[PDB]
């Protein structure tokens, strides 16, 4: 039974075995605080590259100290940092999996201690601290950083670097008319609101010249917030900035009602897939290879971000395989256990 | 857990319980070769009502002896056949599910012994009989026919008609070009080779009022044959004419060969509904209620056909409301069995 | 995939498919309240023989009219009673299913309006009413009615004969001494307890040959009730009267907490098949072809039947097929549909 | 849903927090040869910890360099490999896991290149090599090999120490006559056939009184081999000797075609448990938690042993607690994802 699920993809220059992409999450098991790679990191990533998954994406890491969601976070914020996820990468790619990482910048929404950096000075809400509007150095400072992150991240030896500017943090404040309500020249406009974007993506690609990715919220779920449609001006605008890939999630800009189900987000997904012609992963609720197979087989995405799933199950490429009749390649010594 | 898949859905003022509908299937059970219900139908339906499936569409009945499939098809050529079917009716109607009937004519596919009929005297493959070509008398004698089914299937008390107008039946041959070579009024153009369909539509509503479904073969799979755009034209037609949901399928107008998967069938479904701006049946391979909801969640189809899976499991409704931790109304005898 | 649950099984000279049972199930689906076979049951039934049910057990159904549990029961005590249960017979036997049916008497558990009957007056509890003391004349005319219903049973034509001695019902009544206080040579003795049960056997075993199975409560849960053991003697009694396996249940004869759980009955089962040395079936929460194979290939079991996921599943066996492996017969019909 | 699968159990002082187990399994990565712990163990056995199972014994460790199955097996013949040992139990112990090891010697089915050792001086098979025949110090040799490795285990920090008797292997080898041809006081008997294995456990005791297994293989499948019963008065034995848990599998000593299906070690299992009063844990194709809560309600083990189906699945706990409607305490990184 020949699938696309489990057929290779090639992003650049590099080719992943699969179709499966383990969705970048927090973790929050930094126990020293200071953004270090720690045990739990190193067993928690190479069990998903050992249960088959062709991309591992490392979850958000900040960079910098205050760009961090909590205390608790990966950072990529020194030098220092390097040595550990260089050993990270090595445990992942051992076992045939690409690693990727989350580059991030909690913005407003950062529960870390102290100052915390936003477009405008107001509130996510009426119990989170109101953040600090960003002057033009602040915003230059940023950018440098998230270069600063890609360069370490490839010092590392990653293969794939993704952009979080989505979830309501940093990028994603910039980019909403909800968050951002600046009248520099980085607000009040469309084109002035993708200017953060559009700047961060320049610093990485002026280091970092192999897969990118960006990952967007395609809804605000509000009124007066952004709307799929209004991605995809966007959208075309990373393709012409040489991003490669649109990790399509949504919301969480403000605190929203949001409808819930299977493959809620493949639509945002196959949106910002047609109409800007670029590759798009697909997010949310995505828990069976007998689904993953019709999101890709009907062209609504080109990877598959797996979630909690991937959680509950390391080697769901395994059972997906079973589940659609695919046969894939067990680590040796489960040769005879992942055998029929 | 509210889901889509177990809401009420109406059509025309027949309210459905759900959003699952059986899927009309050859069953080729009549051992008397008359087209009269035998005992297979009567206990192979009910067992899907009982199984809570909201919509039951009754397998291809030909509405004449030559325009059945086989000759242990369902018929409906004669005022004798009622009585069979009216019982049929009721042991389905019993369990709170509706049911439709699919008026059924073979054309050039058609298997019973003698003389075969088709808009052109173009045979399907090398293996099928050569048809005669239909004159102006034999088409308005087939149009008639399809009203007499349809006025039969109202007295018998059937909630819904669907017209089978795909799988390359006679219909569809009318339909596609690469059957129908005829320099009449019945082809050579896009109007004219809907003609047909166009009658058989008015000659049905001319008796029946009722919900009616038309189901279509949204692709040739053939250079020289028909593809979804060329359907659009004809579902805005079909709206018109007051056709209140189309079943979307595809192929079969000749030998082709197909690419399978799950849900290979669902953009066809999508494209019919938005384009035409009007409810659709999605069907193919649709196995889980997991896949059922995010069909209609994302505003794919309005209904979901199974066909496959409730041959496996005529209970099917039972295990997909499991599936999705949803609530239903188990059958008073089998509450402490379905009891969750 | 060769395994035992699909294996054929002989049972004096009648062979079943596999070793799947549809265990007795009451319905109350008899609106008419007369006994006789309903539409609901000529549906209901022959569905698990489409579903290829080795063998259906029909539920519990009154050899007299106070024998019935409610008047929405199957009866038996006439000969008007034949022809709707041999066209139920029909229904079943029509798919190659074994058709067998349970003779019953609720005795003190009976729910109809009128005089109930006993081995001594002692209500069930305070909620039933208080049962009559049964007379000898009342015993011997009972022992007759069990035998009319076989005879009745056997001109219907079914396969297999089962007597209700289980659940609390009247002959289990005469067999723990928690509801039989007598002091005649019905009660006061193991021997004496088992005379009723006795006495049946033989007059059923008078006008049937066939396979004969008894459904036994292997416990009472109760201090002074009945246990496991108890039934050893009296299982190697009825090998010896001639019944052909023992249907292990258990409880119901006075309320009582049981603990419920995966083949919680399983070891009653075991238990008098390796100690009276003969076929026994296994029931209680049997709900995988995992589960069911290992009953079987474990000798605990010869039969395995199923309640409540026959219920939720009329197609069982094929699921469990699957599950295991294995490879069965499906229906022509269902041929395409059950295609692995 | 309360469940004996995840309630509590304690042997000697250890109190595992449910009955599940890891079944030792051979990894052979031991790339350098060594024995060493490396880092492919440092990921596979925590995920099963992380995945919530109660207790991971560790693979068949071997006690002297010939006493491995291969050159990439683990070793405990140095106090170099505490260092390693005590790394892996640190890694597992984290996550609420117990711990345990398989001190293990292949003898004549050793594949380790150069001199091996046996009871007697036969081959496995005629494709092995001829063992060497040990002598009276041979013998003790192993058994204070066997002595020093228990030693090392518990300075590394193990829980539980598990004697590997079964599987054809040295220990197995001295049991079964097929490879015991000797003719002193360690063969021709019984008894003395026994006497390697009473040696091994005395010389464990005596620097190890925690948690103690033995696995056993209940049977040669051979005519003029080992059967259940044999084992029964060697439990007695090793109860006598203060081994607190048999771990009941089978064969392997020769050559031998074996019947497999779901759980068919579990009356090998119950037979020790009930004939020699002694906690047994069951090993051999248990894979769901419906089939092991059978197991363990109706005390045919007090452990369950899981093989291959912890290869398919780190996390099968998770997946055996919602099966069975249990709950249980999920990392706090997956608590939103282990979350319905
Ligand atoms: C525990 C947890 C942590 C998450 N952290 C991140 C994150 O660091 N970066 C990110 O892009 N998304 C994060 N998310 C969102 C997930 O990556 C994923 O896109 C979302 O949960 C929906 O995917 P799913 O339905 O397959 O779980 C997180 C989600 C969870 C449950
Ligand atoms: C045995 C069988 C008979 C069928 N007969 C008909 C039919 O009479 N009319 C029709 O429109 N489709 C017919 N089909 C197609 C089904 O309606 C259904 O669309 C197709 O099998 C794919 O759906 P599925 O993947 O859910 O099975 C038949 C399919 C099968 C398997
Ligand atoms: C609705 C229902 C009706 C039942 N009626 C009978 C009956 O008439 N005779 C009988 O012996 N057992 C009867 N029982 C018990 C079943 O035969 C079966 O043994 C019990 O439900 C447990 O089996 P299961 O776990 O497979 O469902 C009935 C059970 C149910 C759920
Ligand atoms: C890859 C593999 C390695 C194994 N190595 C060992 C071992 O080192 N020690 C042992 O006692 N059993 C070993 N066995 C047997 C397993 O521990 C287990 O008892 C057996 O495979 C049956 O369990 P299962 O059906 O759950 O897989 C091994 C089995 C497999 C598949």
């Amino acid at each position: 039974m020949n699938t696309m699920l489990f057929s290779p993809y090639t992003i650049r220059g590099l080719t992943l075995k699969n179709r499966i992409v383990m969705s970048p999450m927090c973790m929050y098991s930094c126990d020293t605080k200071d953004g270090a790679v720690r045990t739990w990191h190193k067993i928690h990533y190479p069990a998903r590259a050992v249960g088959q998954v062709g991309l591992i994406i490392v979850e958000a890491t900040g960079v910098t100290p205050q760009g961090r969601i909590s205390e608790r976070d990966l950072g990529i914020w020194s030098d220092d940092h390097i040595a550990g996820l260089r050993e990270l990468v090595g445990l992942v790619k051992e076992h045939g999996a690409a690693i990727g990482i989350q580059l991030a910048h909690a913005g407003r929404k950062s529960q870390v201690p102290g100052e915390i950096i936003a477009p405008s000075a107001v509130p996510f809400d009426d119990s989170s601290p109101t953040p600090k509007e960003m002057t033009k150095a602040d915003i230059e400072e940023t950018v440098q950083a998230f270069q600063n992150g890609a360069r370490r991240a490839k010092e590392a030896g990653f293969d794939v670097i993704e952009i979080h500017a989505a979830h309501g943090y940093l990028i994603n404040e910039f980019l909403s008319p909800l968050s951002n309500r600046r009248q520099d020249e980085y607000g009040g406009s469309p084109e002035n609101r993708y200017r953060f974007l559009g700047e961060v993506i320049d610093a990485v690609r002026e280091v970092w010249d192999g897969p990118l990715f960006v990952r967007i919220s395609a809804s605000d779920y509000h009124p007066d917030g952004l709307t799929a449609k209004d991605y995809v001006p966007y959208a075309k605008r990373m393709k012409e900035q040489g991003v490669d890939l649109v990790d399509v999630s949504s919301g969480a800009i403000v605190p929203a009602r949001m409808n819930v189900y299977p493959g809620y987000q493949v639509p945002f997904a196959e949106l910002i897939r047609r109409e800007a012609d670029i590759p798009t992963g697909a997010v949310g609720l995505i828990t069976s290879g007998w689904q993953a197979e019709e999101i890709l087989q009907n062209g609504r995405a080109d990877l598959v971000f797996l979630g909690r799933e991937l959680l509950r199950n390391p080697y769901w490429p395994y059972a997906a395989a079973r589940e659609l009749g695919a046969k894939i390649s067990a680590p040796v010594q489960y040769e005879r256990g992942w055998r029929f």
